[PDB]
């Protein structure tokens, strides 16, 4: 397996100036004719001409209209087409080819493939070479003129990049459309779509040049009335890039297309964005609430790529975080401003500190700009995206809004229309940093370490207050654990947004302040501090670190009640829960290890329970925030703090802590579940397809969270409430009624009722499957076998496979059954899946990422299953590289 190294980057000895494609789609085959107008570059040294081309069936290849001869003039090995240099021209020339490919049997969903009755391409990162020969790398920029033909009845709508310049009939019931896209682009941004697509459309007029832009959103006919929210999101996304960044769309039309079979999220092909149906289609009747935020996020993200990815492009795939981390950051700024709820930021932090921190302490740990890869398919990770986003957001924290905007505009102005690397971004921000500090000797060289250093920094604190001098000191230390990528970790430039809270009245004691920690340790002193403060540290989660606040639980409760920053309140709550979890886990572990016949458990802090009740009862406090405070930290966050984690002991620890709090608060929870009904479930705008209320959906989250707490607790008569909830018009509610009924005899009755409500909408059925898969059932293994036999079957749809299996892998008691049966079951599904879709097979490996964090028995059981997968003769290259790296082999 070939290893690609970042420092080995060299420009091609060839240039491709023009691609002219003819893609003729037939019932049993698609024929692709391509002419590349090429040249020799200044880097050329008389080498062979080598094109990528994977899985292509050659009819013929030519140079300047003469056929080449296999063996004597070229070799093709199903991966690389090599033309010996003696036959390669020394000036401008045409290379032409005709190949056959088979989208109907392309179940890997890369290249050109059939999803239900739509033909669609997916080219990022290396899928264009599955369609035709190319030097398939993003620095090869070319013009594209593309013709597509097909059966007109089956494929009436034909789309590609650029302007549609000709439409024509063809004998035999066929038709054709030609699209010409003169601006240069990399091949990964090519797309084509053919299908019987229906649409909604609108015209958008840009803010400054007043250009009319036509917006089209497409799906199959069945679901066309689920497109309205996506169109509203697209308008919002355009407005926001205009408003915050001063950036307008440059083209005359933007198409969005929903397909049923897609490998996660969406894809930013220029003017032709293609989406997983689950991230474009929603209705109030047939979608859970989460779909609304998801579509806003994904439409926004693909829109924002038009500048950060499509106009300023990547030099090579090592720079992936430059488009993805920056687009995720732009996405996050947009979602925060659109939802106006503090839970939007919290949800991003919750994801990073569970999923991405687990990655970064695993054998898979990498920096956001990796140094090498085998499969670029395995580097579209939470590290590259979500830690990359936190690195891109730290420049805004460090600079502030005015100077961040100036630096960003520097980056855009200087690199628009050209390839770029992470350095070019850092350079732009530095120029803004020089301006901000008012000193041209200031630099961000140290900041570059966020791109090259792997692992999560730990930041810890000590304090000092001198009452006579009114002088307060914060002593800060940073440390990153050595790992396989750096033996010696260096200190990072860590911005620490801080406040100082007066514990007597809850007031701010200082103005906005961001500490710039640039050494291994530093002491920040503040004078004229009239009373000893409680420090509010890392406001907004201002760096992607482990925060060790060293505060007492009394101080944490005071921040939780009285601080002004949502993250710090949520984090204080999280730190109270973690101290309790680690204490009880160790008490349970000692009792299990010592086989004790009796033992004691430390109860949950009473003043902390009181603070929760105080917040829940405040009618002016935010419902989405309340749902976070009554929830323990995610299991994947907890595991970062425990060695040899026994999953049964952790399950017993969580049970204890939830029961301790419920034994005090369940009456409060029931009262609020009832008092929240009116506003949470208000149907006033149910038939208004464009009216989306994030606060109201957070009220439903809180009700559904409280309903789960009450059901687990077997609160008196709560089944009455579960049954009534099953009758709600909102799928968030009636699917919740299914999951909480797991604890009652009524579960299979609601299973049938909710299946009936779900089975006729493809996406809603997938949400039903996730609900069943995540259900806290003692008979979950029998239930999964029933889903496999009755509903899933031999579906190759990624959404169906992921819905059936991934939520189950989060079932702490049962997936981690000590027999290893859960690990065995997922390994079988991975290997089965890998035969047709190696990307999804790799996604289904996710529970294995924490294998070396668990108790020694479960470590062995997981390792056994990974080695069994590795031993499969027919293992894919993507699955093999992934499991070798995960198992340190
Ligand atoms: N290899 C993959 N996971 N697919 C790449 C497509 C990712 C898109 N650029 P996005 O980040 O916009 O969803
Ligand atoms: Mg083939
Ligand atoms: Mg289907
Ligand atoms: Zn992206």
């Amino acid at each position: 397996p070939k290893i690609h190294y970042r420092k080995d980057y060299k420009p091609s000895g060839f240039i491709i100036n023009q691609v002219t494609l003819n893609i003729n789609i037939h019932d049993q085959e698609t024929i692709v004719r391509s002419v590349l107008d090429m040249d020799i570059s200044k880097h050329n040294v008389g080498e062979d001409l080598v094109f990528d081309g994977v899985g292509l069936k050659i009819n013929e290849i030519s140079i300047n209209n003469k056929k080449l001869v296999e063996g004597e003039e070229y070799t093709y090995d199903n991966e690389f087409l090599t033309i010996f240099s003696k036959f390669v021209p020394k000036s401008k020339f045409a290379f032409s080819s005709e190949v056959i490919i088979h989208p109907e049997t392309n179940y890997a969903l890369t290249g050109l493939y059939k999803s239900k009755n739509i033909i669609v391409s997916q080219c990022e990162a290396t899928g264009f070479r599955r369609i035709t020969f190319f030097i398939d790398r993003p620095d090869m920029m070319a013009k594209y003129d593309v013709t597509v033909t097909a059966d007109k009845e089956k494929y009436p709508v034909l789309l590609s990049n650029g302007d549609k310049v000709n439409e024509f009939e063809i004998p035999g019931g066929r038709h054709g459309a030609r699209f010409n896209d003169p601006p240069l682009k990399p091949c990964y941004l090519f797309a084509v779509v053919a299908g019987d697509l229906k649409h909604l459309s609108a015209t958008y007029i840009t803010k400054y040049t007043k250009k009319k832009v036509e917006l089209y959103v497409f799906s199959e006919e069945k679901y066309v009335s689920k497109l309205q929210w996506a169109l509203e999101c697209l308008k919002k996304s355009m407005a926001f890039d205009e408003d915050y960044f001063g950036l307008e769309y440059d083209l005359s039309r933007l198409n969005l297309v929903a397909v049923s079979d897609f490998n996660v999220g969406a894809m930013e092909n220029k003017g032709l964005n293609i989406f997983n149906a689950n991230s474009l289609l929603a209705s109030k009747k047939n979608s859970i609430d989460f779909s609304y935020a998801r579509i806003l996020t994904v439409v926004g993200h693909e829109y924002f790529h038009q500048y950060t990815g499509n106009r300023v492009t990547l030099r090579d795939w090592f720079q992936l975080t430059l488009k993805e981390g920056l687009t995720v950051h732009r996405e996050n700024l947009f979602s925060e401003e659109m939802t106006k709820t503090v839970t939007t930021r919290l949800s991003h932090v919750d994801l990073l500190r569970s999923v991405q921190f687990l990655e970064d302490s695993s054998p898979l740990s990498h920096p956001i700009r990796p140094e090498s890869y085998v499969s670029m398919e395995n580097f579209y990770t939470t590290t590259v995206y979500d830690k990359g986003s936190e690195v891109m957001r730290m420049y805004l924290t460090i600079l502030g809004e005015e100077y961040y905007k100036k630096g960003f505009d520097i980056y855009i102005k200087k690199n628009d229309g050209n390839t770029a690397t992470c350095e070019d971004f850092n350079y732009a921000m530095e120029q803004a940093y020089k301006m901000k500090k008012a000193d041209n000797s200031a630099n961000l060289n140290q900041y570059l370490l966020w791109f090259s250093q792997s692992g999560t920094p730990h930041v810890s604190f000590k304090y000092n207050y001198d009452a006579e001098k009114k002088q307060y000191s914060i002593h800060v230390n940073q440390y990153t654990k050595p790992d396989e990528n750096q033996k010696e970790k260096k200190p990072l430039f860590i911005p620490i947004s801080v406040g100082l809270i007066n514990p007597e009245n809850g007031k701010e004691m200082i103005s906005q302040t961001t500490l710039e920690l640039t050494k291994e340790s530093d002491t920040f002193v503040f004078n004229n501090i009239a009373v000893k403060p409680i420090p509010s540290l890392f406001r907004g989660f201002s760096a992607p670190v482990y925060i060790e606040d060293q505060l007492t639980d009394e101080e944490r409760i005071l921040l939780l009640k009285y601080d002004s920053d949502a993250f710090v309140r949520y984090n204080s709550c999280t730190n109270i829960y973690m101290k309790q979890i680690l204490m009880n886990y160790n008490e349970f572990l000692k009792a299990k290890n010592e086989k004790l016949e009796s033992f004691q458990l430390t109860p949950v802090n009473a003043q902390f329970i009181d603070a929760i009740k105080y917040l829940l009862e405040d009618p002016h406090a935010d419902a989405g925030f309340k749902s976070y405070i009554v929830s323990l930290p995610q299991d994947r966050y907890i595991i970062n703090f425990v060695s040899n984690l026994d999953t049964d002991v952790l399950a017993d620890t969580k049970e204890y802590i939830y029961k301790q709090i419920g034994d005090k608060l369940n009456d409060v929870y029931y009262k609020m579940f009832k008092s929240l009904e009116a506003k949470a479930d208000d149907l006033t705008y149910f038939n208004d397809e464009s009216h989306v209320d994030f606060d109201q959906m957070n009220m439903r989250t809180l009700r559904n969270t409280l309903l789960s707490l009450l059901s687990k607790a077997q609160y008196p008569n709560i089944l009455n409430e579960i049954i009534e909830h099953s009758k709600s018009p909102y799928p968030s509610n009636w699917l919740t009624s299914l999951s909480v009924s797991a604890y009652f005899d009524k579960y299979f009755e609601l299973y049938d009722k909710t299946y009936k409500l779900s089975k006729d909408d493809e996406l809603l059925l997938q949400e039903w499957l996730k609900t069943v898969s995540r259900s806290d059932r003692k008979d979950i293994y029998e239930i999964l076998k029933k889903l496999e036999n009755e509903v899933l079957k031999d579906s190759k749809n990624p959404n169906d496979i992921r819905a059936v299996y991934l939520p189950f892998t989060n079932n702490l008691r049962r997936f981690h059954d000590i027999s290893g049966k859960g690990y065995k079951l997922i390994a079988e599904v991975i290997t089965k899946t890998d035969k047709f879709n190696p990307m999804v097979a790799t996604q289904l490996c996710e529970p294995f990422k924490l294998w070396n964090k668990l108790d020694t028995k479960r470590q062995e059981l997981m390792l056994n299953e990974m080695n069994t997968m590795l031993q499969e003769p027919q293992i894919s290259n993507n699955l093999k590289e992934y499991l070798l790296r995960l198992t340190n082999k």
